[PDB]
């Protein structure tokens, strides 16, 4: 079958801003979750090709993956903090909807979630 194309990471219709917030989120949490030894299968968007992960985008239309959320921040492409980390949430429901409970990357995919939880938990007032 055939990939989509990724999510957009910048539009010029779109309005761009910079925040605290929004460059806590880029240089802490993103930072964080990035190296964690279990985040590279979230590093980019599913080849369902190449993984063979079959019927992944009949189950899956709202993919997101950390690589497009950090070109998202790089880019200033969100104009707030609820907008990043909903993106991240999509990330993790993607996993849970699309595997099964108790596999490897479900397992991954919590602890990422357990330390994303942790890091929003001390996310900056707005300056
Ligand atoms: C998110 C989009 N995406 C990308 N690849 C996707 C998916 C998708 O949605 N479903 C998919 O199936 N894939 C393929 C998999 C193939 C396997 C790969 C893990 N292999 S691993 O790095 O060697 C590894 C790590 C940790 C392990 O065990 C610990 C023990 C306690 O806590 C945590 C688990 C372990 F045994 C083995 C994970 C992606």
């Amino acid at each position: 079958s055939m990939n989509p194309p990724p999510p957009e990471t910048s539009n010029p219709n779109k309005p761009k801003r910079q925040t605290n917030q929004l460059q806590y989120l880029l240089r802490v949490v993103l930072k964080t979750l990035w190296k964690h030894q279990f985040a590279w299968p979230f590093q980019q968007p599913v080849d369902a090709v190449k993984l063979n992960l079959p019927d992944y985008y009949k189950i899956i239309k709202t993919p997101m993956d950390m690589g497009t959320i950090k070109k998202r921040l790089e880019n200033n492409y969100y104009w707030n903090a609820q907008e990043c980390i909903q993106d991240f949430n999509t990330m993790f429901t993607n996993c849970y909807i699309y595997n099964k409970p108790g596999d490897d990357i479900v397992l991954m995919a919590e602890a990422l979630e357990k330390l994303f939880l942790q890091k929003i938990n001390e996310l900056p007032t707005e300056e």
